[PDB]
């Protein structure tokens, strides 16, 4: 009745108990599967908060006390009165944990135990919007040991409209277009960069300016505000043995500040939550620099190693990509700011599978987004079967708000 | 219809063909099982009914569908049906049939080649030693000295009321894998569980790292019988690395011709329970999962060492070092023997081109995106940042119980 899974590396097999109990439903049918795809009231919003209710009072061993029974009747007494309900203080820590917990395309789970939760659902301005970031920002940084943390606004609410962050993160460089077609900076980001200088900002002419934040407020337009220079913590890029690699210009951010997807909680959702932990080598090397896309370094590198470009099977690619990798692990090293490469993550995550096993009976987790952009099977992820589907509490996508 | 999108170009295409997708797979809209190796559950009715639209997916094929010449070809497959149980598909069937299954793999990743292969109707067989012929001339043909070409080889259908024809062999071409004093294997741990069953089935077994298996051979409702190999017939390519010349003296060595010989043929509701087919390796096939896996022959620390890399701490990024050259030297190794074979990038863009030839055509094409994609290097290739849509079309091949 229960998926079978199966480690091909070792041979050991599981069954993964906790997907009957998956909450909403994803896009794969019995006749198409569609897991490479990137983009997949009060009865209602009741059943769904006695859910989380009874989670949260089970992960304290109180299940069925008192204060349990207590607060369901207290939580439908609520919604029956006003429509909807507020979290304890408690009950927001365990909840945005568990949606780090619940999060499938994630390998660094191993440490959803360990969230600092910022309570800010009484924030009431952009201005303090800001505030409460900037505070964010300089607490996960931490000068370069970092931490994990989540800032949690408030709450979606009928009669008023949603706090929103516009920046899909919160430390993100700007990308200009140019009339060749051609793009300088970060190409992915060429909509923010021409919404904040509609919005008034001053644009620059690097490859690597750091953007402003566009914080909107219930029923206001979005406010520009500029991160101090000296909060956010980068990283020129340097090679351990290619010198003329630093030559290229080439920096990143330390954090990664995801800030526009949406937090839910017990039927309660927060559109405005950022969060962040730390990077996984390849997402610098790999994915936001070598991507066609993206900045596409990768042939400028190659040639440099004088490397044989004109045929695939010199394989190149590969050669150039591995280097690029080894740069960025030791350009953060050197500059004492944490970061994962792809072996130890992976390894972590396997333990974490093995925690999860013993605790809810199985981890969901989305085989392709695990795997590591390169190296696959030489990472023990890659010859795991894996159980897709969606848990509450969660983070989801959530449309851009213009 | 299923949404489709590149995320390299921004390309937006509508998988059309996933509708006539009738056959189920492991998913469902709570959980995904799309990682799942084996989604293995493993009368006169509707054998009809699934010949009837094979028969009229041929004539849709060569433009005379609802013609004349139609007529009969539908106008009575039911009377060899209704007679015998069963019906014979005529050769040019056998054929379409035969690539069209090629052509619906999902995880097959040289599509582009569908329409070239060659078909060897052994339909006419009927004895183990015949078969053991059939299979000569399929390495021979397939072979070519080097110069591969993509071949298959159908065997007689199954039918109740007597045994299948069943080759069993994973591949034409296996290494022995010896379990050890300590529980450890010698050769290719794959094939472990082959090896012992060819042993006292009479082989006597070699002593190496790389010793060709016997083939193990079945005639219907017979016991099997064990057939070596000719030396000669099994081309083989000794590795070297083009600049490190302490490579070659690791002594390691691939064959030259991938061909699978257990899944099972479907053509038209007739399954074929022994159908070898093969075409080229693809170079991370043997540089990565053959010679890296953990679990296969597991080499890859041995290349970090001799090439005095740093093994005691994993951000050295030694495993990705060692694999790149371990595959540079398979690459080298192929062409310099002039042995047919092609890496993951020119590959995969050639596979880009199988999808948007389809698109075209039939209007979608089934792929299994965690196959697609090779085991290094993935995001390096266009397939990553390519959204893919997995459905069972027919005609297809299919796994299979192993015949013991
Ligand atoms: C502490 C170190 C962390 C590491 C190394 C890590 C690693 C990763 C990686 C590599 C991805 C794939 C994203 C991509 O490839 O584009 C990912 C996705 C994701 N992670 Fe983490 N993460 C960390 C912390 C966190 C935290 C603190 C949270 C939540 C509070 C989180 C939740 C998520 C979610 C929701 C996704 C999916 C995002 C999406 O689908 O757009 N992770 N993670
Ligand atoms: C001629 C060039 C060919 C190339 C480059 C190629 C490549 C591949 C690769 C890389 C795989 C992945 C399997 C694995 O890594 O374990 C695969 C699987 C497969 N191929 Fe192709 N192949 C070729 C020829 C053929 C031919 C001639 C056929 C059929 C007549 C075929 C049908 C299949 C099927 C059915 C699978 C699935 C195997 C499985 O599910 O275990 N391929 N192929
Ligand atoms: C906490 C966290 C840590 C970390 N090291 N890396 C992390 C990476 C992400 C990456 N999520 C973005 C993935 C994406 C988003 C939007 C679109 C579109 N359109 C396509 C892909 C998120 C959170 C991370
Ligand atoms: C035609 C063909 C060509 C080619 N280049 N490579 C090809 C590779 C294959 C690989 N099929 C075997 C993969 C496998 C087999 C058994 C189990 C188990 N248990 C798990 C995985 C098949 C056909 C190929
Ligand atoms: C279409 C494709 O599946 C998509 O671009 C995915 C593939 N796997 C991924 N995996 C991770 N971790 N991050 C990604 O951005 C992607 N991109
Ligand atoms: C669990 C996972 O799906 C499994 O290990 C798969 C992944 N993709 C693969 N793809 C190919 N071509 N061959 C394989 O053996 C695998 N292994
Ligand atoms: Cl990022
Ligand atoms: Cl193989
Ligand atoms: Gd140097
Ligand atoms: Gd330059
Ligand atoms: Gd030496
Ligand atoms: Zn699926």
């Amino acid at each position: 009745k229960f998926p079978r899974v199966k480690n091909w590396e070792v041979g050991s097999i599981t069954y993964d108990t906790l997907s009957a109990q998956a909450q909403q439903d994803g896009p794969c049918t019995p006749r198409r599967c569609l897991g490479s795809l990137v983009f997949p009231a009060p009865e209602q919003l009741l059943s769904q908060a006695r859910d989380f209710i009874n989670q949260y009072y089970s992960s304290i061993k109180r299940s069925g006390s008192q204060a349990h029974e207590q607060r369901l009747q207290e939580v439908e007494a609520e919604v029956a009165a006003t429509g909807t309900y507020q979290l304890r203080e408690s009950e927001l820590v365990f909840g945005a944990k568990q949606a780090w917990r619940n999060a499938p395309r994630c390998v660094g789970r191993i440490q959803w135990g360990k969230l600092q939760v910022f309570d800010a659902r009484d924030c009431r301005s952009a201005q303090e919007m800001f505030t409460y970031i900037c505070n964010h920002i300089k607490y996960a940084t931490n000068r370069g040991n970092l931490r994990s943390a989540i800032t949690v606004f408030p709450q979606r609410c009928p009669g008023r409209g949603d706090f929103r962050i516009w920046n899909s993160q919160l430390v993100r460089y700007a990308g200009y277009r140019q009339q060749d077609g051609s793009v300088r900076g970060d190409p992915a980001n060429v909509e923010i960069t021409e919404l904040c200088i509609q919005h008034g900002w001053t644009p620059g002419n690097g490859r690597f300016d750091v953007l402003p934040l566009l914080l909107q407020a219930p029923d206001e337009p979005p406010e520009l505000f500029l991160l101090p220079p000296e909060l956010v913590l980068e990283v020129p890029l340097e090679h351990p043995t290619l010198e003329w690699f630093a030559a290229l210009g080439l920096r990143w951010y330390a954090l990664p500040a995801v800030s526009n997807m949406l937090l839910e909680i017990g039927g309660l959702e927060f559109p405005a939550a950022p969060f962040s932990g730390w990077y996984m080598s390849t997402e610098i090397g790999t994915r936001n620099l070598c991507d066609p896309h993206r900045y596409n370094i990768l042939e400028d590198v190659a040639v440099c190693m004088d490397l044989d470009t004109r045929t695939t099977s010199s394989l190149w690619k590969d050669k150039a990509a591995v280097e690029i990798n080894v740069a960025v692990l030791h350009s953060y090293q050197l500059a004492k700011v944490t970061i994962v490469d792809h072996h130890a993550a992976t390894a972590s995550f396997m333990k974490h599978l093995e925690n999860e096993q013993k605790a809810r009976g199985g981890c969901p987790a989305d085989w392709a987004w695990i795997v590591p952009p390169i190296s696959g099977s030489l990472t023990p992820v890659f010859h795991q079967e894996m159980v897709n589907y969606f848990l509450s509490p969660a983070f989801r996508y959530q449309p851009d708000p213009w």
